[PDB]
């Protein structure tokens, strides 16, 4: 857990600037540097400013303490200063410190335009900090400020609060959480500013300060420093948490009892027996959704869906998870009932969902929301139009709520995988977080305040539909055919009159570790991947993995880029290798199975094709002449009902695509079972 390491004091000393551009109506430049340090965020130093030269000479000192087994990035940057305007920019560099040894003297210029600097890394006899870590993810020493009272602003720079300020006069206190590796000062004020400073790495005393009034009974304040009191509210590892390994042990057994029946086995299967079977699946919105629900179906009609052990799903696929998991024995019960939902309320016209009353109930529940505390981000406008568009109303369900689902490991657990800003971010009903960094919390808290590792405010945790909106997110960072361009304006012109921090704030890395205003997101990553990393997760072992696809182009796609994830990361892995004729007209089933590969998880992967359902109503059994436009699915060419814009399905349309679906995985068992017999004798 704990790792002592003591820290270094780095010099650098700002030299010379060699040919700054001038500001605009032949003024030259009136210069200064900035220097900031990634890894001490709120603290900065300035040089002084010089005035009207291209060739600024400096020659000024700074000093920092720098923690070697973390990432340290100085920021160094020109700017030209202006008496009545914001100051313009003119210079910036990044600078990774790594490059700097301890003795050796270090000049640099960073470049028409140059900046020489001097570093210097010196030892120090401070005591080593204390730091937390995960070998990837860093939570440095943490010291709290404790001030008493007996209009006030207290300032501590460098610290997650930055000021404070209460306007009583009676038993008041306040607590200020900051770096202890920091160099800085509390400074109070009610003219005149009292400052103390707060040296780095010290054992804290006693200090009381009185504070004038302007020019009234003054103030007593006590204050002390110490480390935080608080424990850590973020899980730091690589290995699953406990609560899933419980579970495992739950839902291996309903799996044991499951496969004995459907592989009508000799003996009863031991828990270390038990193969490991995920469902895997892409986004692609609404098509995604339907063609999903048409593969549990099989899946249950064939008594398989008690042999899975895990569920992940991307954006349009979360949609049906969400709403399943709202349900904690799904999987047992008809799924014939979900499915009528969710055909009734996609048929269901959105026009309303447009509304002035929606409308008005939305800007009404977002500024309910922004009275709490909680950023305003298209993404919780998106959240309520989703919310309306696949329910009537707000659905009262959270997350957490969810583990209800997997108290008798009845279903499998639900992984829901987001893509942010890139790093995966999983979702399941006992922890949330980021794969990369092995950070998780449990998903009460996710939303609520977060510093170095630790819980500082509590916000409620949230309605489903905004986790949701985070999942199957569509929309531009920025907003600042003819159909959706028509709501736009009926919800620009209503929201008229009218910056997001995650729970890893503060935390740090680990060392060995000219026209385009846009809509929508475009990178690819957003649109093309399936949900391998929540399969892949260190301590998951698959055996056996049913891979899902709702792309209408590239079928084989997302199965690339997890070949890839998997190459980057030394994990065993099949190879994708399909023949021209199966890029062509690919089959209901392909098995990539690499006994070349060894301890690899064995892959069935289900395109989104018509093919056999064509010409077969059912598997097996030979299409009626009469029922020949029941097996006509409109994947292709215009007017093609499923495309990924569309949030309307006549409810004939969601049947052919729900029915073809059901078919592909149902007129596959024969695979399904072949794979399940070869993931016993793998898994032994
Ligand atoms: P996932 O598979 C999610 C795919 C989501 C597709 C959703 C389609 C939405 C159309 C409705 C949009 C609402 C309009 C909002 C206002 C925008 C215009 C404002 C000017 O990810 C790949
Ligand atoms: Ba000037
Ligand atoms: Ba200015
Ligand atoms: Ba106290």
């Amino acid at each position: 857990q704990g790792e002592a390491s003591t820290c270094w004091q780095l010099t650098v000393r700002v030299l010379e600037a060699r040919n700054l551009r001038w500001a605009d109506l032949l003024s030259e430049a009136d210069p200064y540097v900035i220097l900031q340090l990634s890894t001490a965020p709120g603290m900065k130093f300035k040089t002084k400013t010089l005035t009207d030269t291209s060739h600024p000479v400096w020659n000024e000192a700074f000093r920092f303490l720098i923690q070697s087994q973390v990432k340290n990035v100085l920021e160094l940057s020109i700017y030209d200063e202006d008496s009545v305007t914001e100051d313009d920019i003119c210079f910036k560099v990044l600078y990774d410190i790594s490059e700097v040894l301890p003795g050796k003297l270090l000049r640099k210029t960073f470049s028409e335009e140059e900046l020489d600097v001097e570093f210097l890394m010196e030892e120090t006899s401070d005591r080593p900090e204390n730091l937390i870590t995960n070998k990837v993810i860093v939570a440095r020493e943490l010291s709290c400020l404790d001030v008493h009272l007996d209009e006030l602003e207290l300032v501590l720079k460098g610290s997650y609060e930055d000021t404070q300020t209460s306007f009583l006069g009676t038993a008041s206190a306040f607590r200020f959480h900051y770096m202890a590796a920091l160099e800085t000062e509390l400074s109070g004020r009610l003219a005149g500013y009292l400052t103390v400073p707060l040296r780095p790495l010290t054992i804290g005393k006693e200090v009381t300060m009185d504070v004038p009034a302007p020019n009234a009974p003054g103030v007593r304040l006590q204050l002390k420093a110490e480390g935080c009191p608080e424990e850590l509210a973020v899980h730091l590892g690589f290995n699953l948490c406990a609560e899933e390994q419980a579970f495992l042990s739950r839902r291996k057994q309903v799996v044991a009892k499951a496969l004995k029946q459907a592989l009508q086995l000799d003996r009863d299967l031991q828990e270390d027996e038990v193969p490991v079977v995920g469902i895997m699946a892409t986004g692609g919105g609404a098509r995604a959704m339907t063609s999903l629900y048409g593969h549990l179906l099989a899946l249950q009609k064939l008594g398989l869906l008690d042999c899975v052990t895990y569920f992940s799903g991307i954006s349009g696929s979360t949609w049906t998870m969400a709403h399943l998991y709202g349900d904690p024995e799904w999987s047992q019960r008809d799924l014939e009932g979900p499915i009528r939902y969710a055909r009734e309320h996609l048929a269901k016209s959105k026009l309303e969902v447009f509304s002035p009353e929606r409308l008005a109930s939305y800007r009404r529940e977002l500024e309910l929301r922004a009275e709490q505390g909680h950023p305003t981000t298209f993404v919780d406008l998106w959240a309520l139009v989703l919310e309306s568009m696949l329910h009537g109303q707000v659905m009262d369900q959270k997350l957490s709520g969810q583990r209800a689902a997997l108290e008798r490991g009845q279903n499998p657990l639900p992984l829901y995988l987001s893509l942010n800003v890139k790093e995966w971010v999983e979702f399941s009903p006992y922890e949330v977080g980021f794969l990369k960094y092995g950070a998780f919390v449990p998903p009460e808290l996710f939303g609520s305040e977060f510093f170095m590792g630790r819980l500082m405010r509590r916000i409620p945790e949230p309605r489903i539909c905004f986790l949701e909106a985070i999942w199957s997110n569509i929309f531009s960072l920025n907003l600042l055919e003819a159909s959706w361009l028509q709501p736009g304006t009926a919800l620009a012109q209503a929201f008229k009159g009218f910056r997001s921090p995650n729970f890893l704030q503060g935390l740090q890395l680990h060392q060995d570790y000219p026209k385009e205003p846009r809509l929508c997101l475009v990178d690819a990553a957003y649109f093309i991947n399936t949900s391998s990393p929540s399969m892949f997760r260190p301590g998951r072992r698959l055996d056996l993995i049913l891979s899902f696809d709702y792309s209408l182009s590239a079928p084989f796609e997302a199965l690339q880029q997890t070949e890839l994830y998997c190459r980057a990361r030394g994990l065993p892995f099949p190879r994708v290798e399909p023949s021209p004729q199966d890029q062509h007209q690919p089959r209901e089933c392909h098995l990539f199975s690499d006994p070349a590969c060894p301890e690899a998880p064995i892959l069935l992967h289900f395109p989104l094709v018509n093919a056999s359902f064509k010409d077969h109503s059912a598997p097996g059994v030979q299409r009626s002449p009469a029922e020949l436009q029941g097996g006509q699915v409109d994947l292709t060419g215009a007017t093609c009902p499923y495309t990924l814009s569309n949030m309307t399905y006549k409810e004939e349309d969601f049947e052919r695509l729900l029915r073809l679906s059901d078919y592909n995985v149902q007129t596959s068992q024969g695979a399904i079972l072949q794979a399940l017999r070869t993931a016993l004798k793998h898994r032994t």
